[PDB]
């Protein structure tokens, strides 16, 4: 069992990448398979579009400053282009992509795949940002701390005109995770106390909720909308996937992983379409079928694990099966 | 505790076979006990024939690409041989020998050691094949992805010869098996909601089964002796029994305290009677019939379940014991 | 007048390859004329795609192991490719290349030249094959006997998998053919009293045809282009046509003062009008529509047969020319 | 094509035995095909008994003495014989096995393999022999030259292994010889080969006497019939002769195609009449009449298949052509 660096869904959730140390997989989640592997090397970064056999490749260190775009479907190499320092951070729509340095910020139209602007920022070691998936409402924003109380300053930069639209003051101390939903209408950030929980509205700024988030503070792996807004889901270093409903405070439903699990893993998760499940196999303690927004949540041990929420009770999750990423 | 790396019946159901990263054991069944073990190493495939004191040792990485063959009770090894990629898949009858991998498949005579055949087909990666036991019906069926995804090619190990195609699924198939009598064969996809069993002599299918009502992959598939019973375990820590006389027949409910990050398989023996007075607190007619179903997972513990023949339903457990100890 | 070892029209039936124990020429059919020849050396198999100036070369023993590509156009070499064992047989269509041998059959894609896959088969002595000329539905069928006799292994060169078996006849297979639309299948077993047609889709037998009243083996079998007619020719000097819209259609009788040391091939064409002025010792309205065949004989004679559609019956004879001179 | 040096029926005519200078070869008549090959070396001399799959092979020099008999449907070894001088003809049945040397006879038991008898007999160049294949009748017969009485030939009892009767076939030496199925006729030639006399093998009176062709010209072999209705020679004219032995002139002769090297050394064999489609074959009419078959196979590897009509006789039509060598 390889060790792997690097998770993460597509744009629209149906979909796995993932890189270990010898090489990536692509897997899919409602028939469940492996659409595609190679055991080239070492690769950090793994980041896929919305489907359309495109990806973002960067070696381990191919070195940790390389970007190559492969398409899967072609085996062929759409472009190569490398980069004075390590990549942070890759994020794509179908209309631009975006690479991130510590201090520099390059964005590449997907299609001609030439350079249309740069932005230089204050160092950021986390590698943080968030990109809207829509072209719509194409929006990036990268946090813009002081350099060496106003730490949690972050940017919101408009990708279509190539210029900055304002300023957002989001939290006193240093952000820690970013998120923007499908349709770019909305965006949450995290402090690095990860005890509060604000969400922005992005055209007009105003902060719409606030969240509380556990008891006492902890590390955020990582924040992700539904398809839908209706919900937002967080990560955290205490084993515990918290559940914010957005259609309106404390979290709405909590998803607690086995026992057995390992403490210390990297989990992402991500939230699809409510779909029909049948009570008769699952006493979820009745109806023969009932709605309930399947959760899908990915550990960096190697593991996929599926929940369900009912969107009127919520509360604690039950799990329905584990599978075995790398197997 | 050290952790174990292959587990798996034998051809009847009444014998357990368990390799470590530090040996492998031979268990039993219904009179649970060890009859052997060895420390020798990291063992990845043992595989058992009808008892008969012979075994084929796979290492775990011996590498895995040799294969060995010994006889436990005088102590021996009958011969080794090397292949050019790592072992996937080991099934024996009483008389053929067929090693699996990625992309080969290989025949060899159980008696003399002499090589029969060898099929080049298309990748395996998840080592997927299944051996008709007896040799009335020595039949071999593996998948046939395309380099039309659930294509078995029916092999007759008789004559070396394939004998039929079936288009069993439209997507990847994920769990085959073969009946003691190799008459019938089972197969299902890789969504596993759907199982799906052939005649094996004309390729007509005969019956389906729903099952997984979310996605939840099927792993192995098992028929009874007298091939009425169909077992299914999957990734949901939940076994469902179809009856060959649609809708499951009956259920298994591993406790919830046990691990979760484990693989379970399952084989349906012949029905026994078992004595109420022994278990005054569950099951409480002094001996009633009740078929007994056994699962094994990789966490080493072995359950043993009995089913109702007429009412089914949620079975009970009557006895977890536990392996490597 | 050297020897010549091999004979053999084009997919279409509208040309003429020959290979002598000195070299190879090109001959043409409805304007009998010598396209092409060359005295390099001994040749076993010379195969032609549909014209495009690409030949497949065999050495007869370059030996009969190795394989060249050439373009005569060019006069250069695509490529050149030596096998384990001599060569047995070689077929083309516009997308794929295959070379047989007696236990083995190789695959090539013919625009890239790149191994694509290799098949395993039971040994064949005879080089036996049958593929399919269009790429629309790319099959490849050969014999598949046992190590059931005449079932044969229908293999999509499309996937490169395997599609259905189809048990053909209880004895040796003797001859193979397959449309030039790739749709149907015609069979011959070794008794060559029984001509059975098969749908490669579905696998059912269509038609079943009567020949050869005494023993009298089986040397080829040929499509027409419209596949309205079949053409097998045999040891007895004689051969037969059936209509596939029971008895033979009609039948030609080569003339008693050839030599009986003669292994005949036909290829029947598309219907033509004859000038009878042309012919006024033979045959005697100006000019008629006539359905042409065509048959070569292995002592350098080529024939052209001509067959009423409607009444059938016995085929007049209207050249004979002399090939190799 | 390698050079063969050996053909034969077997002892039913349904069979071809044959070996090259690289093996040897099994075929079938009816059902034409490949029942059996080896590729050893030069085989000399290669016998078959009533199919059951029993042979006896002799090397080219396995030297010509060594004799060896092989079962091939297990590929075992039954035993292996060697003598002093190199082996010139061996004749089976299922009860005895004789082997000649040029001056002595073997017999063996084809059951228990344990030698009966032998026979010291004046030399015999050509090593010819004649033994019935029945063991109601098993009789051997072969010439007894002096050391005119030249024409000399022994008629050996091979059951009670005692000679029966001496026949004064001919004023010339022995030619070819051959006994019916049924062990109760004999037929022999002279080296002049004009004269074809029948002997009854029981009281030894002759029974018919034959003129073949008009010049003398050397005779290859003689063979009767299953049921012993007629009689085939073949010799040097390139041409075939049958005797109706249902009662002088030969009823009907076989006439090779002239391509044919007229150096081939030929044997043939009368099977049982069947009927064939006159439909199919302008005979010049009934739709099917029964016509004997015969079959000639020659050294060069051609086999040949003709029809003979037991009224009208005359010159054979010829069937079909195949090729022993390759296929």
């Amino acid at each position: 069992s390889p060790t792997i660096n690097f998770i993460n869904f597509n744009q629209t959730g149906t979909c796995i990448s993932l890189g270990t140390s010898k090489g990536f997989k692509i897997f899919n989640c409602e028939p469940f398979g492996k659409f595609y592997s190679e055991d080239s090397g070492g690769y950090a970064i793994v980041e896929m579009l919305f489907s359309t056999s495109l990806l973002a490749l960067v070696g381990i260190g191919l070195s940790a400053a390389r970007l190559r775009i492969i398409n899967t479907k072609k085996h062929s190499i759409i472009c190569e282009v490398t980069f004075p320092t390590s990549i942070l951070s890759v994020k794509m729509n179908k209309s631009r992509l975006v690479v991130l340095l510590q201090e520099q910020i390059y964005i590449y139209d997907i299609n001609t795949m030439r350079l249309l602007h740069t932005i230089e920022t204050n160092p950021n070691p986390r590698g943080l940002m968030a990109m809207s998936p829509s072209v719509a409402n194409s929006y990036l924003v990268y946090p813009s701390p002081p350099k060496v109380i106003k730490n949690g300053d972050v940017i919101v930069f408009n990708l279509e005109t190539l210029q900055p639209t304002m300023v957002i003051e989001a939290h006193k101390g240093e952000i820690a995770a970013m998120a923007i939903s499908f349709d770019g209408t909305l965006m949450a950030t995290a402090s690095d106390k990860g005890t509060i929980i604000r969400v922005f509205d992005i055209e007009t700024g105003d902060k719409i909720y606030q969240f509380r988030r556990g008891t006492y503070a902890t590390r955020i792996y990582s924040i992700s909308f539904s398809e839908d807004s209706q919900y937002l889901a967080v990560t955290g270093s205490s084993k515990t996937v918290h559940i914010f409903k957005l259609g309106h405070s404390r979290h709405f439903a909590s998803l607690k992983l086995p026992v057995e699990t390992n403490s210390h893993v990297m989990t992402i998760s991500s939230i699809g379409s409510p779909i029909d499940i049948d009570t008769s196999e699952y006493p979820e303690l009745h109806e023969p079928v009932m709605k309930m927004v399947p959760i899908r949540v990915v550990s960096s041990d190697g593991y996929l694990y599926n929940f369900v929420m009912d969107p009127e009770r919520g509360g604690d999750c039950l799990i329905l099966s584990q599978y075995s990423i790398l197997m």
